[PDB]
C-alpha cells in the first residue's frame, strides 16, 4: 500500500513524502529521504548516525527493507501541517570513511583482511559467500588512506565485490565473486515486458529498455620482477574476444603484483573482465519493487527474442513519492553469464618520497638478516607493533657494490637509522637505499673538528665496547695527512705474486712479543750507513756453508777481557789473558821477519769500554723501557 | 535606490542589468556582472585588469562597496540604445595565481611570508587582525606553484583564514585567526526572520531557513620523527566530541611537520576544526543588503529558539537585478561559537623525485659542516641567492654505513653535486642520497681506459693539489692486477694482537731514511739460500750472551791484509801483515804433530779480491743508484 | 537539403534523425548520432566499430563529409515504422586510447615518433604538414600510458598540433604548425554577418557575436641542468606583451627538459604562446555549413570595423535536426595572426618511485662504460629491447663519494642489479642510486654465518674465476676480530713520509721467493731477547768500515773440527786440526806468565753439536717444510 517507516524516535512520527536513491555493486548506497512530521522540533541529533529502515509493502504480503544510518541529516522549511526532515541514508561501511590510520598486514589473505577489519572496529554484519580460493599476502599495508578506501582498493585489486541483503533490523554486507552467490527475489524470477503504448500494467513490469555496446580493449599482459628468480619469465596474458570488428587492442602493464605465473593469471584476468564488463550494459525501467542491485532476473515478453535472459543487477535508481502514491525504478544489468568484476575506480596510496626507519630484531640479537642480506625494520608511522622481528617483511638493501658472489658489504644492524624508499611507491615494496646518522647513532669522529677524517670504522659484536673495533682512517689535512689503519685482533695481509713498500723517510717497527721471518730462496739487504744490533739475550747464526766477513777498515772481537783487532794494514792483535791454540796434527807460525817471543813487544789492547756485560745491557734496556 | 558603479572610463556609463556573485571566507570572490551602455565600442581592455566599484544604496543612506578587479570582460550582444558588456571582479590575490616560481624561505613565521609576498608584488591593501603566536619556520619552500597557491596551502596548514573589507575606493584582505577580528554591519547586529508566507516584508530579514548536520570524525593523532631526539614522543592528538552516536572516529596521519608537541597539538586541533566546523551549517534567505561573508550577525524571531543565535557567514550568494531593482541574498552560516578553520582543498606540490644540487658554503672554506655531519646546498632551481652558506637548510647525508658513534664517513665538500631525496616528496625536506661526478667533477681515473680499477682517492685541503692524496685503488684487469696503496704523509698500522705477512713471489723494500725495529721478545729468521748484506758505514752487534757463529763449511774474515780462514776440515789459517798475539797470564801452543817455526810451511792466504775498501763502497753504491 | 548516410549494411537503411557535434584543434572529434531504421533489429555489432560517414548537401552540389567510427552503439525505444538507434562518431586515434603499452624511442624527433606509433598500429591516413624543425630526441619513453595519451603529450610539449579533413571514404589526420597549413572552404573564404533582428538570412551567414578577453600572464622563465656543462646559463625566457593594465605576470618553470638554450627558447615560446591563445576568443552563431575546425575565414558586414578579420576556427559546435531540415553551428574562433598552441591538459605519466634495472652492454664485454661513468641498463618493462648496447641511453651513477677528479670509483658490471631513480619522476632521466644482490648476484659470504663480516671483494675481469680476486675483509666477530687484506697479484704500498708498524703480540713474514731492502740512511734493530738466524746457502757481510762485534759472555766461531771460543774473563780457545800462523812481516808471542809449548796444556775444545753441516741443514729446511 505504501512505505512505513520503522525509526527511532518513532515510527508513525516520520511519514515519507519521498524518497530518491541509488544501489550499486561494489559501492555503498545512498537514499534520499524527504521526511515530514508533527513535532517541529524532532531532534536531528536522535536522529544522526541512528538505524533506520522503510517498510516498502510487496505483493504477496512480503515487505521490502532498507535498512542504514543517517549519514546526513537536515530540517528544513516546512508548513504549519508538517514540519520537514531530510535524511541521506547510507551503509554501514561509510562509517569506514570516517576514520583513518596506517597500518601492516602480514600473511594474511585479502578476505581475512577485510574480515580482521571489520572485527576491529566492531562490524559483525557481514558474511562471506566467496567461492574463489586467494592468495596469501606477505604483506600488504594501509597507508595514509581510510579503512573504507583500503578495503575497496584491495577489492578491486583481488577481483571481489560486494552487495548488501536487508534486514527489516539489519543490514548485511554480503562478499561474493561468482554469479552463485546472488539470488532472485521472491516472485521476481522473471519480469515481463509491455510495450508502454498499451496503458500502464497493474502487474510489475518494465516498459523502458535500451542497449548500449563500446569498443573494449581484447587484451591484457601483466609483468612483474622476482628477485629470488630473476630470470623467470613473470609475463602473463590474458585475452577476451568479441564479435565485433576492431576488437584486438593490447593492454600491458608494470608491475602487476604477483610473483607466481597463477596469481599473476588471476589478476590480468580480474581486470580485462572487469574493463570488458563494460562492454554491454542494459537499462530498463518499470515499477518492479522486489528486485534490486545483486539480484538476479530473466526478462520476458521483450520481442526481439535475444533479449530475453537472465540478467545480474548492477545498479539501479530509485524514485518514491507519497500524497496525504508512485514507485519507480530503473535497472542497470549485465547479461548474467559475463564475469563482473568491479573497475579500479579507488585512488591508490603513493609514497610521496623516501622515509626514515629503524632496523630491529630480536632482543638478544645484535644482527638479524638471512641468505638474501635482507633485514627487517620498523617505521615511525608503525603506532601497533612492538619494534621486533614481527615488524616488517624481509627488506632488500642496497649496497655499495654488487655482483656474482662478490662485492661489497656492510650489513646494517639492529638500532641503526636507513632510508627506505619504495619501488614505485608502492607501500608493499619497501628497499633500503641509505645509511644516516642521529642524535643516537653519532658520526664516528667529532664534526666539525674532524671535517677532514674519512673512512671506516667498525664495531666487536656482540657486546664491543667503543675501544672495541677494526677501522681505516684518512686524514687530510694539509701538512698533517695520515693513512692509519688499525686491527682489533688479528691482521692477515696475503700477496699472491710480488710485493712492495716504498717509505720516503723514517720507518719504526715494534712488536710486542715474536718476530718470524722465513724466505723462500735469496735475501739481500743494503743499508747505506750504519747498522747496528742490539740483542738482550743470546744470537745464534748458523750457515750451511761459507759464512764470509768482510770489512773495509777494520773487524773487531769483543768479550769482556778478550779482545781481538783485525786491521786492513794487515795488523792482527789478539789479546787475552790466556790462551790454547791447539792443533791435533801439525802446526806452522812462520813470519817473514823475526819471530820473537815474551819479547815485550806485545800486550794489552784496548777494548775501548766495549764488551762490557752492564753496559750492553743498559743498552738494550734504553730499547725497550716500561710504558 | 540602486547599485551604481564606479570605474574606469566613467561611473553613468556603464549600467548595472544585473549582479549575481559570491564570497567566502578564504576564498575569493567573484561577482558577475552584466553591465550596458549607450557607447557601442567601450574598450574592454580599458576594463580588464582595472580596478572597479559598486555601490549599493543602504539604508540610513549608507553604502556597500564591492571593489575588485575586472578579471575578466566580454562584448556581448546588446540592444539599440544599450550596448552589452560582461565583466568577473575578482579580489587582488587572484593576481597570484597569473605568477609562479620556485623560492626558499629561512626562519620566517607563516604570517611574516605571506607579507613578504605581498610586498615583493607590490601590494599594500591588507592588514594583520592575527591573535594567536605562530611558529618560526627554519625552511619553508614555495615550488612549481603559483604564489597564490602556496600561501593558499600555508594558510590552509597554519588555520589562517581571511575575509575582505570593502572601501569604496579599495579593497582589503584582513587576515584572522578568532572571531575577534570579525565586525556586525551598521544596523546588522541582529537579523529578524520572518515567515515565507506573508509575501512581502520591507525590512531587511530572513525568511528561509535550514539547518544541516553530518557525522564527522572524533579525534585525530599526529606524528613526525625528530632525528636529533630519536627517541621523543612526538605523537599528539586532538579531539572533540558531539552529543549524537557514532562521533568517536579516528583519524591517524603522519608527517604532520612539526617538532614540537605543542606544535603538533596545534596543527591537529586546527585540521580536526575544520573538519568539525563541517558538522553544523546553517542556509538562510533573506534580503539583507550590509551581510557579507565574514559578518557576524544574530538572528531573531525564528520560532525555534535555539536558532536565534549568533552567526559568522563563511560564504553567500548574490542576485540584483536592475530595470532600465530586486535584490536577494543567501547565506552560509555557522554557530559564531564555533572555531572556523579552512578544510585542506589547496593541491599540496610534491616533488615527483631526485633532484640534483651543490654543495655550498663560506668563500673562505673548502668542507662545510656541523655536528650532524649536516650541509648545505644551492638548489639549480633557485635563482634567488648568492650560492653562499644561506642558500639553504642543513641537510642529512647519507653514508655508505652509519652505527652508533662509528661506522663509514665521507663528508661532501664545496663545489661536490650530490642527488638529494625529498622525505615523502616534501620540499621542505631535503636528504643527500648519492654523489656524483660531472663535467667539471670529473672521475679519479680515465675512462673507459681504467674502467677496470677501483677504489678511493682523497685530496689534502685546504689548497691540496692533484699531486696531494690518500688511495686506496685496486686493478682487476686479468694478468695485472693489482692493490695500491699511497699516503701523502704518515702511514700508521696499528696491530693489537697477531699480523702475518705472506708474499707469494718477491718482496721489495726501500726506504729513504732510517729504520728501526724493536722485538719485545724473540727472533727468528731463516732464509733457504743466500743472504748478503752490504754496510756502506760501520757494523755494530752488541750481545749481552753468547754470539755462537757457525758455518757448514767456511767462515772467513777478511780486512784488507788481515786474512783468516776456517774450515770444517780443522784446518785454520791467519795470515797478516804482522801480529801481537797476547796473554796477561799464561799461554799455551800445543800440537799432536809439529810445531815449526819459521818452517816455510805456513804463508800468505789468498782474499779473493776481498776485503777490498774501494770495492766494497762500489757495491753498496750499486745498491743505492742516485735518481 | 538533407543529411545523407554513407554506412555498413547499406546507405539506404538509416535516417539521421538529428546529430550534435563537436570539433576541436588538437582534440578527438565526437558526433552523436540519433537515427532510425526499417530494420526492427539491426545488428549494433555490425556498425560498432566500423568507418561511417555523414554527408551533409552543400552549396553547388558538394557535400561537408564526417567520416569516422562507431566508437559507441545502442538500441533504443522508437517508432514503429522505423526503430531508434544512436552512435558515436569519433576519430581513428581514439582507438589509440583503447591500448597501452611502454616503450623507449630512441634518436628520433617527435614527428618521427608519432609517425613510427602509427606504423606500428597499421595506420596511414594521416599527412605531415609541418614548417618548424624538431629537436632529435635522445631518449624518450612511452610509460603506463596510452598510446594516443602519450602522442598527445609530446604534440602539446613541442607545440605542434591537429586538426581532420575529411574525404568521402576516409578521415585524415593532418599534423600542423603554423596557419599556412590550414584551409579555407570552398565560397567560405568569408563569410556575411547579418543581425539577427532581421529574423533570418537565407544565405549561409553568422548572427550571433561575442569576444571575451581575460588576463593572462605575460612572460615565462625557463630553466634545466646540463651536467656535460654545469656552469652553462640554460636559462631562457619569452615574453608576450598586451595593450591592457596588468600585462606583466612572470611564471617560471623547472626543469623545461632542454639542454640547448636555443631548444629552450622554443619551448618557452611554446608555452606562452599555448597561455596567450587563451586571452582572446571569439564565439559566433550561425549556419554556416561549410567551415569546421581547423578552417580559415574572414568575418564580413559585422558593425565594429575591428571585428571584420580572418580567424582561425579553434572549434565548434554542431546542430542537425531532419523530419520524416534544420541546421546550426556554433564556432569558437581566434584571430588568425595569433600562434595557436595547445595547453597541457593531456596527463603527464611520473614514475612513482624508484624501479630495478640490469646493467647491458656488447656480447664480448664485462664493463662498458665511457669518460662520465655511465652505463647502459635493460629494464624490467622494456618487453621490445634485446637487452644489449641499444636498450636504452647513457645513465650517469650514483658513487660512494665524489669529487674534482678524485673520489670513489665503483663501476658497475654487465649482468649486475641497480636501482633507478627517475630525477622529478621523469622517466626520460634516468639515474642509478643503488646496487642490490639477487638470487644470482650472490652476497660476498655465507649469510647469516658470517653477518658478521663487512668489506669489498673484487673480481678479475675478463675471465676471472672464483679465486681470482682482490679484498679488503673485516670481522668484527667478538674474541675472533681479523683484517684480511688479499692481493690476487702485486700489492704496492707507498708512503711518502713516515711509517709505522705497531703489533702488539706476534708477528709472521713469509716470502716465496726473494726478498730485497735497502736502507737509505741508518738502521737500528734490538731484539730483547733471542735472535736465531738459519741460513741455507751462503752468508756474507760487506762492511765498508767497521765491524764490530761484542759479546757480554762468550763469542763462538764453530765450523766442523775447527772451534774458537772467546770468553769475557779473557781466556782464548783456539782448536783445530791444524793452523798456520803467519807475518809477512814481524811477530810477536808474548806472555805475563809461561809460555809454554807442546806441554799439554791446551787441548780441543768441545763444539758441542755445533757446526755440523748435516745438523744445520736439517734446522734450515725444519724452516722451508714441502709443498
Amino acid at each position: 500500500r505504501l512505505v512505513q517507516v520503522d525509526c527511532p524516535l518513532g515510527p508513525d512520527v516520520l511519514l515519507l513524502q519521498r524518497m530518491e536513491g541509488r544501489e550499486e555493486l561494489g559501492r555503498l548506497f545512498a537514499y534520499e529521504l524527504h521526511l515530514v512530521s508533527e513535532n517541529p522540533n524532532l531532534p536531528l541529533e536522535q536522529l544522526l548516525g541512528k538505524p533506520m529502515s522503510l517498510s516498502l509493502e510487496l505483493p504477496g504480503g512480503s515487505r521490502r527493507f532498507f535498512h542504514g544510518i543517517v549519514a546526513r541529516c537536515s530540517q528544513v522549511a516546512g508548513h504549519g501541517q508538517f514540519a520537514g526532515y531530510q535524511a541521506t541514508l547510507r551503509p554501514w561501511p561509510w562509517l569506514l570513511t570516517r576514520t583513518s590510520d596506517c597500518r601492516i598486514f602480514q600473511n594474511q589473505s585479502v578476505p581475512e583482511i577485510i574480515k580482521q577489519v571489520f572485527r576491529n572496529l566492531g562490524f559483525s554484519d557481514f558474511e562471506d559467500a566467496l567461492t574463489r580460493p586467494y592468495r596469501e599476502w606477505e604483506y600488504c599495508v594501509q597507508y595514509r588512506e581510510t579503512s573504507f578506501d583500503f578495503i575497496s582498493r584491495l577489492m578491486e585489486q583481488e577481483g571481489i565485490y560486494y552487495w548488501f541483503r536487508h534486514e527489516q533490523k539489519r543490514h548485511i554486507l554480503v562478499l561474493s565473486d561468482a554469479y552463485g552467490a546472488h539470488r532472485s527475489p521472491g516472485g521476481y524470477a522473471s519480469v515481463p515486458y509491455y510495450p508502454p503504448t498499451l496503458g500502464h500494467r497493474e502487474r510489475d513490469h518494465f516498459f523502458d529498455w535500451q542497449m548500449a555496446r563500446e569498443v573494449q580493449p581484447g587484451s591484457l599482459t601483466l609483468n612483474d620482477y622476482d628477485f629470488q628468480r630473476p630470470g623467470a619469465r613473470l609475463e602473463v596474458r590474458s585475452n577476451i574476444a568479441r564479435p565485433h570488428a576492431a576488437a584486438d587492442y593490447p593492454l600491458y602493464d608494470y608491475p602487476g603484483e604477483y610473483v607466481q605465473s597463477q596469481d599473476g593469471e588471476q589478476y590480468a584476468r580480474n581486470r580485462i573482465e572487469a574493463i570488458q564488463a563494460q562492454h554491454e550494459r542494459v537499462r530498463l525501467r518499470g515499477v518492479v519493487r522486489g528486485i534490486g542491485a545483486g539480484h538476479l532476473f530473466r526478462l520476458s515478453g521483450y520481442p526481439r527474442d535475444d533479449q530475453n535472459r537472465e540478467y545480474l543487477v548492477v545498479g539501479a535508481e530509485y524514485r518514491v513519492v507519497q500524497e496525504l502514491s508512485q514507485f519507480e525504478s530503473e535497472l542497470d544489468c549485465i547479461d548474467a553469464s559475463q564475469s563482473f568484476r568491479l573497475l579500479p575506480q579507488t585512488p591508490v596510496p603513493v609514497v610521496r618520497g623516501p622515509q626514515t626507519a629503524v632496523v630491529v630484531g630480536p632482543k638478544g640479537e645484535e644482527i638479524w638478516t638471512d641468505q638474501y642480506g635482507r633485514v627487517k625494520v620498523h617505521f615511525h608511522w608503525d603506532r601497533h607493533d612492538q619494534s621486533n622481528e614481527n615488524s616488517s617483511c624481509w627488506i632488500r638493501v642496497s649496497q655499495a657494490w654488487a655482483g656474482k658472489n662478490w662485492g661489497s658489504m656492510q650489513i646494517p644492524r639492529i638500532g641503526q637509522e636507513v632510508i627506505v624508499s619504495f619501488l614505485e611507491g608502492d607501500p608493499d615494496r619497501p628497499i633500503i637505499t641509505g645509511r644516516v646518522y642521529n642524535a643516537e647513532q653519532t658520526v664516528p669522529y667529532e664534526l666539525p673538528a674532524n671535517a677532514t677524517q674519512s673512512g671506516m670504522k667498525s664495531r666487536s659484536s656482540k657486546g664491543g665496547t667503543p675501544a672495541n673495533f677494526n677501522e681505516i682512517r684518512m686524514e687530510d689535512k694539509k701538512g698533517a695527512e695520515q693513512l692509519y689503519i688499525h686491527a682489533e685482533r688479528n691482521q692477515d695481509n696475503l700477496v699472491e705474486n710480488d710485493a712492495s713498500l716504498s717509505v720516503g723517510h723514517d720507518r719504526n717497527k715494534s712488536i710486542g712479543h715474536d718476530e718470524l721471518a722465513r724466505i723462500g730462496n735469496n735475501r739481500t739487504r743494503a743499508v747505506k750507513l750504519n747498522d747496528t744490533l742490539l740483542v738482550g739475550g743470546a744470537k745464534s747464526d748458523s750457515v750451511t756453508g761459507t759464512y764470509l766477513i768482510e770489512a773495509g777498515a777494520q773487524i773487531r772481537l769483543v768479550c769482556g777481557k778478550s779482545v781481538v783487532e783485525f786491521n786492513a794494514d794487515g795488523t792482527i792483535n789478539i789479546s787475552g789473558s790466556a790462551f790454547n791454540l791447539y792443533a791435533s796434527g801439525n802446526g806452522n807460525i812462520d813470519t817473514g821477519g823475526r819471530l820473537d817471543l815474551n819479547s815485550g813487544g806485545a800486550s794489552e789492547v784496548d777494548a775501548k769500554g766495549k764488551g762490557v756485560q752492564g753496559t750492553i745491557d743498559g743498552q738494550v734496556q734504553a730499547m725497550f723501557p716500561p710504558p
